[PDB]
């Protein structure tokens, strides 16, 4: 038994300065074996992400020993979820659910069960593609984050800036520094459309738009008592505005190259740290943080924001509009809606 399954392709590269486009891609059938061998598993696919950090595959060389680079007419891969249709795997059984990192695009895959997590359902209350954001590594990396590295004292008065607020992570700062104890959490951002929706969905109290020119003015109006903590997720000239504006004692995580030394001069004159938080060395906080972010979730106290595209044949499309910056929170395509067994 093979089976005819479709997959989505690196057709071409944008060129390292180029703008990637529905066209890079291409779906083409492919004959996939049946067969399994011990540990391995069939699944069908449900959901896949697209992310900013897969913009440097297209490239041939991503300038990251973290990522491979793509490889021409095969098959792309990223974050995704689907069901156990066949396992020859002790840990999981045709009707799970599961997740991995390096999820292929394609309808139907064959995978070791050993890179796969098998995910709870109820936790997401039936909303499996939460797995790949807000009740998964998006949603954790910014919960762990400002929880082991914000400093965050609750009755303190304190102000926390969020930088890349309108990306799948840095959009949950709003909620999740709130219901972490912070007193007030402001977003920066690059349109105006994108302010007013951290703002008037997310639960931002204020979002700086850092494309407009008065960025140091704004941000002022926004944090009328300076920065007690700034999550900075970009860096650059944005993050020496913010840095200008910190308080005393305060703490700048990077989610370390140097800064420029009038900078560098305020930060030490005002004690400020500056650490890189690296989520991957908090993996014994995972289990307990999926749970808190699944019931702040259930309790209507977590929102999320997600665009939902669909169907294979649109993950360029899907990954152009990503690449457009336009929309906030995280981006998915549905493969499939079917969970029958």
């Amino acid at each position: 038994h093979h089976m005819i399954i479709q997959r989505v392709v690196l057709n071409s590269r944008p060129g390292k300065n180029g703008n990637p486009v529905a066209e890079n891609f291409r779906v083409e059938e492919f004959s996939l074996l049946d067969a399994l061998n011990e540990g391995q598993v069939q699944v069908r696919t449900l959901y896949l992400s697209v992310d900013p950090y897969m913009r440097c595959k297209m490239n041939e060389d991503t300038g990251t020993d973290y990522l491979a680079p793509w490889q021409l007419a095969q098959v792309a891969d990223g974050g995704g979820i689907g069901i156990v249709e066949e396992s020859k795997h002790q840990k999981l059984a045709k009707g799970d659910f599961v997740t991995s990192f390096y999820w292929p695009w394609q309808t139907k895959a064959i995978l070791d069960g050993n890179g796969l997590e098998k995910v709870d359902p109820q936790l997401v209350d039936g909303h499996l593609s939460y797995f790949l954001g807000a009740i998964g590594m998006p949603g954790l990396t910014s919960l762990i984050g400002v929880q082991e590295k914000g400093h965050i004292s609750a009755g303190s008065n304190q102000t926390m800036v969020v930088s890349g607020a309108a990306g799948a992570c840095g959009s949950l700062a709003g909620q999740i520094g709130h219901l972490l104890g912070c007193s007030r959490v402001v977003g920066i951002c690059g349109t105006q459309e994108k302010c007013l929706f951290l703002t008037s969905e997310l639960g931002f109290d204020a979002a700086v738009n850092y494309k407009t020119g008065n960025v140091a003015e704004q941000l002022r109006e926004a944090c009328p008592g300076g920065v007690d903590v700034y999550f900075d997720n970009v860096g650059g000239d944005i993050s020496n505005t913010v840095i200008s504006q910190m308080n005393e004692n305060s703490h700048i995580i990077l989610c370390p190259p140097p800064l420029p030394p009038a900078v560098e001069a305020i930060r030490k004159e005002r004690n400020i740290t500056r650490e890189r938080f690296t989520v991957l060395n908090y993996k014994d906080k995972f289990e307990p943080g999926i749970l808190q972010l699944s019931q702040w979730f259930k309790e209507g106290k977590l929102k999320v924001k997600e665009t939902v595209a669909k169907g294979l044949e649109n993950m360029g499309v899907a990954f152009q509009s990503m690449m457009t910056g336009g929309n906030v929170g995280k981006q998915i395509v549905c493969i499939s809606e079917d969970s029958s067994l």
